[PDB]
């Protein structure tokens, strides 16, 4: 399909889950039972770019919503965001580069790494509910890697 995609889950490392804060931003937490499905479901699309047999450009936009995960500048510091974008334009193979990921298998684990700004991730924070972000810095206190489930479609 011109742009190929799949719906999943993230979870990181410390199990935790993904929800949507605002309109406009994510946080993790410590999810289970009836509260899980609270969680958001992405939709990873595989876009055009660099490609290895371990690092793979995606792209990540919510499921049936016209947002998506967008790495910019915000006072002079790369920063995570939720994006707006045209319904009816996206997804597309060739993404602007502000919105791709390169999605890097790990462990058994994964870490999604900003096209744009290289060698930063994708985390989350030893604590609950604190928003996701994209950290300069890995193995360290913040959490950069997670694991992924399909979902149904």
């Amino acid at each position: 399909a011109p742009v190929r995609s799949l719906n999943c889950t993230l979870r990181d490392s410390q199990q935790k889950s993904l929800v949507m804060s605002g309109p406009y931003e994510l946080k993790a937490l410590h999810l289970q039972g009836q509260d899980m499905e609270q969680q958001v479901v992405f939709s990873m699309s595989f876009v055009q770019g660099e490609e290895s047999n371990d690092k793979i450009p995606v792209a990540l936009g919510l499921k049936e919503k016209n947002l998506y995960l967008s790495c910019v500048l915000k006072d002079d510091k790369p920063t995570l965001q939720l994006e707006s974008v045209d319904p009816k334009n996206y997804p597309k193979k060739k993404m602007e580069k502000r919105f791709v990921f390169n999605k890097i298998e790990i462990n058994n684990k994964l870490e999604f790494e900003s096209a744009q700004f290289p060698n930063w991730y994708i985390s989350t924070s030893q604590a609950e509910n604190m928003p996701v972000f994209l950290g300069g810095t890995k193995g360290g206190q913040d959490i950069t890697d997670f694991t992924m489930q399909f979902v149904s479609s």
